[PDB]
Formats: structure tokens, C-alpha cells, sequence
């Protein structure tokens, strides 16, 4: 096996900005997840292993514009979607198996859309859903909580039925399964705007291609450690096209370089158009950059993957270990 | 032995406060630590679980108001002070004899005095403490420098007293031990490092004692709150310099006693420090733009470093992650501990 290979320095063009009350949000996420999702976690351990992922700084991160309030909606957000996709293991702890999914979370949905905490199905996180629902629906136009709902429960839906011949068929899949609508419609959250009549008109049908394959491609060159110990363009290179690992890392990191430079195209394509002179338009537009930008910093941040013990120095680039328990960039092999 | 104490509410009364890029000074804080310090930790394992402590976040903590470039410094000040502490701390590395402890310590006070000298530092503290030095001294007036001489030698008599306290066994009476820790907590280092964050010099009234009590309440409303967060970690360790071991060991008090009367007493101190300070704000220096800039500073170093110790694993054990929780049932003996609304049954 390779057992180490080479990240090199990526573009890094989008801003990539911290919420002035990162630190904070991320703590006070923390608090939340302890009150509403402790049951989740079979221990202590369990939560505290998950809690040091994290994933409470992600929110800050993607939305450092937003208001304090959203940007702790988002953290909780994140870190709930998190627990529910890694740490709710059963049909019994989700509340369907894949053939009664798609009834079962419809009508959990109804019921939070509805202010409940989304019945027997959604016991051990339907607290934590009707919380998030609280407080990010009071912002939302109806439109967007319409595409919350259909948004949620996909998302558990994806969840029952996690319990390739080519390249581009994974990302149609990574695409499929990264949440993007759920980023979308936060990102408009965030940003305070409401993109919903635009989307359909498929304004952003460019931007977003570019966008969330750019956030994809990232997430699996830092994930690789991860998904290596356990459906990724990484795994794709390597094992249906013969690549060699450092080849294959080579090969997506240009891909993000494409991708990056694609979604800035697309986007000044935009401004540049007919609707580039809306504000509403050009305060999405920003949001999907910094979530770009915030998403690739979160991303070399997280003990979620470069292990449970590491702790982020500040480096970006370097060789880094395919196999230890903990790792890190080395400026030498 | 008790197995857990309940600490109640504290009364949190001064503003802690994050500085706005406190999360990213925390991690470029880390980047210092290891490039600066990783060749003092035995493994890199040792050096993450002293990452794992997050004192990188200190800094930010306790000057929220300051320039980005002068909180980093502060935040890299603190972890290698942290650094010392543990290190003159412990017997194995410095010697459990007068004479093998002396020559370690004579070392860490050569290394460190290194600081502010002309020639290029050969040690990791000398290199760790110029760095620190040539950063700082630049933002400081010609009096502050000579302060800076004297807020070195001060920790230095301080942990050497710490030190002296240990090898020969005696815990301290209460008033020997606040004056003690006035000197080892590096009270001197503080109240410098707050003018040099808000961006004032207040030599000439420091000499004229307009903040002798103000710095007298403020200096024990810190060790105090210090000492009740520190408990479980000193608790098994031996003749430490803290006012819960003097209560019990010196005082005769029961833990519990002695937490609720350490508790009493951080109020005590808490709301003497903003009377002292409201008296200051009240008198004839109370307009000045600078005398406010550093009353709001130490208000900020009170509450944040409060916030900052019920948020360490340092504190809490490795592994930990602070939930915000401020008062509850604590384990002395967990592996990690949070506070929590009812004792072990
Ligand atoms: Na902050
Ligand atoms: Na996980
Ligand atoms: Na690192």
C-alpha cells in the first residue's frame, strides 16, 4: 500500500471567513447537542468523540456574514444532520427501514412542519428537529419552508437506505447525497434573500454544477483518510481507472482547480446578466463563496478527518499519513 | 477523600468576551506552539494532548478589544507560559531534591532571561521567549520594557517559591499563599500585557497606585476562581499552592466548606473589584480615554479567564468538550468531568 501521499497547496480563490462569534457558536452548539441529542450516542464517549469533531465550527465558517441567531441555527443544523447521518445506526433508532421510509418521514415532517416534535419515528431527534424548526422557519419565507420539508425528509429517507461503472456516476451520487438543496436553501437563509423563483427559472443551474462538485471534490481529498478505513472520486481513480494514490490526488486536485474556476466564471456570468444587479442575487452569490471558502477550511480543521486526538496547526499542505490514527500535514515525506 | 464537590453559581458578573477571530488565532497559536515548542514535548503525542488543553484560545479570551496581531501574541504568550508551568511543575522533569531541582530551575531562568538579550538564544525557551519578546517589546514604551524585566523576574520568584513548597512539604497559610500567587500566576505579566492590548501605557499611575485596589481584588477574584476550576486536577497532587489545599489542609475545612467559602470569598473579591474600579471611573484619571481602555481590559482578562478554565480539557480532562455548563456536581475522579445537576449516587 502507499501508506502517505502528497496534498498539494489548492487554489483557494473564494473567501474563506470565521462568524465573529465562531468560537462561541461552536460551544453553545455543543450545549445543544448534549440537551437534545445525548440519546443518540450509546455513552459519554460516543458524544464526546463526536463533539470533538467539531462540527459546531462548521456553521460559523459557511455563513461568517450571517446574523448571530442564524449562524448558531446553522451550526445546530449541521451538527444535528451530522449525528443523525453517522450515529443513528438502526431502523429502529431513525424510525423506518428503506421500505417505510418515505410514508414514515412525510408524515414526521408534517408533523414538525406543524410546530410537533415529529412523532414515535423521530424519537430520539425529533426534539432537536421541532428546536431547529422553531427557530429557522420564523425566517423563512413559505416557499422555503416548503423546500425544507421536501429538503428534511430526503435527508432521512438517504438516511434508511444507507443502512460504481465510472467517474462522473459518482459524482452524480456525491452530488445526490451531499445535502446541496439543504445548502442551497441555507445559504439563502443565511443571506437573508429568497432565490426560490430564480432556482426554478435555473439562474444558478451553472453556478451551483461548478459550486457543489468543487465542495465535493475537497470533502473526498480530506475525507480520503476516512473513507479509506471504511463511494468517493478518490476510491473511483484509484480502483476503476488503475491509478496510483498520488496520481489520483493529482488528478481531483486539478479537477477542484476546474471546478473553482468554473464556479467564478459562472457566477461574475451572473452578475454580469440581467438579474447581477439584484442585491438579493449578489447577497446569495457571496454566500455561496464564503460556503465554498469556509467549507475546504472547516474541512483541514476537523478531527473527523485527520482523526480523533489531532489538532489543527494552521498547515494546508504537505504529506500526510494514509493510515495513523491521527494525522497532519508534514512539509517532508 | 471525598469523590466529587458541587460547585454553585459564581456570580459572572465581568464580560467575557471572544475576540472576533478568536477561533483562527487559537489554531495559528497551535502552528507557534509546535514550531517553536514541539522539541520540548517528549512524543507528538504529548504535544497534541497539550493542543487538546486549547490555551491558544486564552488569549482571545481575555483581550477580545485588542489589534488581531497583539491578541496572537498574547494567545502565543500564554501557551508557552502554560508550557513552564507544567513543566517547573513537575518533579520528575526538574528533580525532587533541592539540588537537582535548583540546576533544572537555574536553566528554565537562564533560558528564559535569554528574552530580552542581543545575541541569538541557543535553548527552546530562550528561542520560544525572544520570539516573544522581539514581538511585544516593539508595541511598548522604554518604561513597559523595563516592566516586562520586572513581570519575568516576579513569575520567577513565584514558581520558585511554588517550587520551595513542594520540596520542603509546607502548604502555605492563606494570606502567604495569595502572595505567593501573585507572583506565579504572573500578575505583573497580566496587568502589562492588558495596557500593551488596549494600546496604553500606565506606568506613572501603576506608581502612584491608582490602581493598588483595583489590582489587589481583581489579582485574588483570578487566583481564586483559578484555584475552585484547578481543584480536580491538583487534588491527588501533593503540597500545590492553592487556597482549597489551605482551607482543608491549613483551615482544617471539609471540601465542601471550604469550595462554598472560596466561592463567598471570589464575590467577595468579584464585587470589591468593581467598586475599587467604579471608584477609579469616578475619579479625577476616571475620564481619561487610557484609564477606561484599561479598566475595560482587566474587566475582559476577569470574566474571559473564568470562561476560558471552565472550558479546558486542563481542567476538565483530555477528551473533554465544554457544553457552556457553569455550576453542578463535579468528579474528582472521572477521566473527564462536567458539571451535572445531581452527586453520584
Ligand atoms: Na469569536
Ligand atoms: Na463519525
Ligand atoms: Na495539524
Amino acid at each position: 500500500g502507499p501508506g502517505e501521499f502528497f496534498l498539494p497547496p489548492l487554489p483557494r480563490l473564494l473567501p474563506a471567513g470565521y462568524h465573529p462569534d465562531a468560537a462561541r457558536i461552536e460551544i453553545a452548539s455543543n450545549g445543544w447537542v448534549r440537551r437534545m441529542l445525548a440519546d443518540c450516542f450509546d455513552s459519554e464517549e460516543s458524544l464526546l468523540f463526536f463533539l470533538r469533531q467539531r462540527n459546531g465550527i462548521y456553521g460559523p465558517l459557511t455563513v461568517p456574514y450571517a446574523e448571530a441567531d442564524r449562524a448558531q441555527n446553522i451550526a445546530d443544523w449541521y451538527q444535528f444532520v451530522t449525528v443523525i447521518d453517522s450515529f443513528v445506526s438502526d431502523e429502529a433508532a431513525l424510525g423506518a427501514d428503506h421500505a417505510a421510509a418515505a410514508e414514515t418521514f412525510a408524515a414526521v415532517v408534517a408533523d414538525l412542519r406543524e410546530g410537533g416534535a415529529g412523532g414515535p419515528a423521530a424519537s430520539l431527534y425529533g426534539r432537536a428537529a421541532q428546536d431547529l424548526w422553531r427557530r429557522i422557519a420564523a425566517g423563512m419565507s413559505a416557499r422555503q419552508v416548503d423546500r425544507l420539508v421536501a429538503a428534511l425528509e430526503a435527508f432521512l429517507r438517504g438516511c434508511a437506505e444507507e443502512i460504481v461503472p465510472h467517474f462522473e456516476a459518482c459524482m452524480r451520487v456525491r452530488v445526490d447525497s451531499f445535502g446541496c438543496e439543504f445548502l442551497e436553501l441555507l445559504t439563502e437563509y443565511a443571506a437573508e434573500v429568497d432565490m426560490s423563483r430564480a432556482a426554478t427559472e435555473g439562474l444558478f443551474d451553472e453556478v451551483h454544477h461548478h459550486g457543489m462538485r468543487q465542495l465535493i471534490l475537497v470533502n473526498d481529498l480530506l475525507s480520503w483518510r476516512k473513507e479509506y478505513a471504511q463511494m468517493t472520486t478518490v476510491r473511483v481513480l484509484c480502483e476503476v481507472e488503475g491509478l496510483e494514490l498520488q496520481d489520483a490526488v493529482d488528478r481531483l486536485c486539478a479537477l477542484v482547480e476546474h471546478h473553482e474556476r468554473a464556479y467564478i466564471t459562472a457566477r461574475d456570468a451572473v452578475l454580469a446578466g440581467p438579474h447581477g444587479h439584484r442585491e438579493d442575487v449578489r447577497a446569495y452569490l457571496s454566500g455561496l463563496d464564503h460556503l465554498i471558502g469556509g467549507s475546504q477550511e472547516f474541512e483541514y480543521l476537523t478531527p473527523r478527518y485527520f482523526g480523533d486526538g489531532s489538532v489543527w496547526d494552521g498547515s494546508t499542505s504537505g504529506w500526510i499519513s494514509l493510515t495513523a490514527s491521527v494525522a497532519r500535514f508534514r512539509d517532508a515525506p
